[PDB]
């Protein structure tokens, strides 16, 4: 939680609109983290219904796929092949431990 900038402001929000988009960005990490060499799972798309409804409204959201490691394109936040998997790891406990 705190131990993160972007976690920490995270836990800024009511409990459900918490629990709903940490719920989305443990899958995002995860998806990844179970299968690191499909890129399917390395780029979310800005305008996808899950990621335009839950985080971007959502104070501190974006801001953890950012510190786990995604980087914001033109239409999708894509985490690059040469992003420490370690890194996102770090970011996915830290969110995790505030549910």
């Amino acid at each position: 939680g705190s131990a993160s900038p972007a976690v920490a402001e995270l836990c800024q929000n009511t409990p459900e609109t918490f629990l709903e988009a940490s719920k989305l960005l443990l899958t995002y990490a995860d998806n990844i983290l179970r299968n690191p060499n499909d890129e399917k799972y390395r780029s979310i798309r800005i305008g996808n219904t899950a990621f335009s409804t839950r985080l971007l409204p959502v104070r501190g959201a974006v801001e953890c796929l950012f510190e786990m490691g995604f980087e914001e394109g033109e239409t999708h936040l894509i985490f690059p092949k040469k992003a420490s998997v370690e890194q996102l790891q770090k970011i996915r406990d830290l969110i995790a431990i505030e549910r």
